[PDB]
């Protein structure tokens, strides 16, 4: 499935070049701009442990998820990954634990040492 394909073929979008955040574009977006550090970004998403059968469904699918890019308001992989996305893009991200919740996890949904997988749709972004 998509997690396997991303591990094998996905682009390494990390500074370390550790294949810790891997990306495949699912739907090509608009233009060439990407959000910048500090911009408010607006997304839809689906996330799971990478070996889970189903995406987590514990958030409202209609209401945009909003955060300030690059400010440590979300896991490291999202700050790196959303920064690479064009408006209207849908992307797959496969994420090693050190770019997510690491050895601590976040129990009960996220165990220690968990690899995560997301589908993210970038709806919009705007600067200060
Ligand atoms: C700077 O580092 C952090 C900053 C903030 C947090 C709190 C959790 C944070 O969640 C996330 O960053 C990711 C990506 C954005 C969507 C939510 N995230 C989740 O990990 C998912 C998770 C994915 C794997 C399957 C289980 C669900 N979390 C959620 O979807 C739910 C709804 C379960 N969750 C509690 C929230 O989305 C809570 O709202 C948040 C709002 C901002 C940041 C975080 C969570 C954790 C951090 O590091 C571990």
């Amino acid at each position: 499935g998509a997690p396997a394909t991303v591990t094998e073929q996905g682009e390494d979008i990390t500074s370390k070049k550790d294949r810790g955040v891997l990306k495949i574009v699912k739907r090509v977006g608009n233009g060439e701009e990407t959000p910048m550090i500090g911009d408010k970004v607006y997304v839809h998403y689906k996330g799971k442990l990478s070996n889970s059968k189903k995406f987590d469904s514990s958030h409202d699918r209609n209401e945009p998820f909003v955060f300030s890019l690059g400010k440590g308001q979300v896991i490291k992989a999202w700050d790196i990954g959303v920064a690479t996305m064009k408006k209207g893009e849908i992307a797959h991200l496969l994420i090693k634990p050190e770019y997510a919740y690491g050895s601590a996890g976040s129990l009960p949904k996220i165990p220690s040492n968990a690899t995560l997988f997301f589908e993210i749709e970038l709806l919009d972004f705007k600067g200060e």
